[PDB]
């Protein structure tokens, strides 16, 4: 919450395999990391209210222990992203902590 605080490094690659990396507070989620740097093929339509999947991400093979899977409330808005797959998970619903210092999650195709 501490503005520019414990910057944990959370790379954004994108469905062309462009990789940008941002650091964002930790406390803050993946969605705002994304949100607040203008990454491309993340939205927030519901601003992180868990009502849309818009903010949706794959989650890297390396990560999915660490993050874990997505809660019963964010599977019922999955069910309307675009090629939702095992590592799937709205990014809004993804908190950066220090263990997630380094992060890697892609974005899909389309979100909408
Ligand atoms: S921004 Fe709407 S569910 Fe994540």
């Amino acid at each position: 919450v501490p503005r520019g605080s414990h910057m944990a490094k959370i790379n954004f690659v994108d469905h062309t395999g462009e990789t940008r990396t941002v650091e964002v507070e930790e406390g803050a989620t993946v969605m705002e990391a994304a949100i607040r740097n203008a990454i491309p093929g993340v939205e927030a339509e519901c601003g992180g209210a868990c009502a849309c999947a818009t903010c949706h991400v794959y989650v890297d093979e390396a990560w999915r222990e660490k993050v874990g899977g997505p809660s019963p409330m964010e599977e019922d808005m999955l069910d309307f992203g675009y090629d939702v797959r095992p590592n799937s998970r709205l990014s809004c619903q993804i908190k950066v902590s220090n263990e997630l210092d380094g992060l890697i999650v892609t974005t899909p195709e389309r979100q909408r």
